[PDB]
């Protein structure tokens, strides 16, 4: 996250870190046994870490659970990143408490202008590499599809939306992939892609979760 701030330990209780020997993507806990993240974060051998704040230090509120299975969306296209969402089932059901909570799925899509909260342990420099050990947060509004489409002509589908600042400066970045974009208490997006980080006229692009709620609900009830 570039131009964001330290969240504070366990203030984003639904945030997850996917680890395959190191942190590689973020994710969201939607219920005791399931996590949603980005399909481009797909890896075999994932361990989900809940109640994290500093990922290099065991502070006492963590739960490390291995995934029993991963389901990438049936129509995910790794070339355009269209339908960049994946569900991960845990081997054991997590113990929810004040530091580990699930986020709710949306009932409808959000409007351009709605302010959202984006969080993750990704890179914090636009030009450079600086990886934080504590969670970073960023408040950013959803942008209109027109400004999203003009920034990225022929690359935006109806399953993607942009959020951020066209002037640059604040944005999600690599290492944040799979993480949550929560607006009004609902998980509305997943960190998917962008052209560099915090660049001017290059906002972040997020998976539009409101379009996958039936697929998520149907898939988790059958697995
Ligand atoms: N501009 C952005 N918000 C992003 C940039 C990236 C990059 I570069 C890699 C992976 C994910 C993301 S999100
Ligand atoms: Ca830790």
């Amino acid at each position: 996250i570039v131009g964001g701030y330290t969240c504070g330990a366990n203030t984003v209780p639904y945030q997850v870190s996917l680890n395959s020997g190191y942190h590689f993507c973020g994710g969201s806990l939607i219920n005791s046994q399931w996590v949603v993240s980005a399909a481009h974060c797909y890896k075999s051998g994932i361990q989900v870490r809940l109640g994290e704040d500093n990922i290099n230090v065991v502070e006492g509120n963590e739960q490390f659970i291995s995934a029993s299975k991963s389901i990438v969306h049936p129509s995910y296209n790794s070339n355009t990143l269209n339908n960049d969402i994946m569900l991960i089932k845990l081997k054991s059901a997590a113990s929810l408490n004040s530091r580990v909570a699930s986020i709710s799925l949306p009932t409808s899509c959000a409007s351009a202008g709605t302010q959202c909260l984006i969080s993750g342990w990704g890179n914090t420099k636009s030009s450079g590499t600086s990886y934080p050990d504590v969670l970073k947060c960023l408040k950013a509004p959803i942008l209109s599809d027109s400004s999203c489409k003009s920034a990225y002509p022929g690359q935006i589908t109806s399953n993607m939306f942009c959020a951020g600042y066209l002037e640059g400066g604040k944005d999600s970045c690599q290492g944040d992939s799979g993480g949550p974009v929560v607006c009004s208490g609902k998980l509305q997006g997943i960190v998917s892609w962008g052209s560099g980080c915090a660049q001017k006229n290059k906002p972040g692009v997020y998976t539009k979760v409101c379009n996958y709620v039936s697929w998520i609900k149907q898939t988790i009830a059958s697995n």
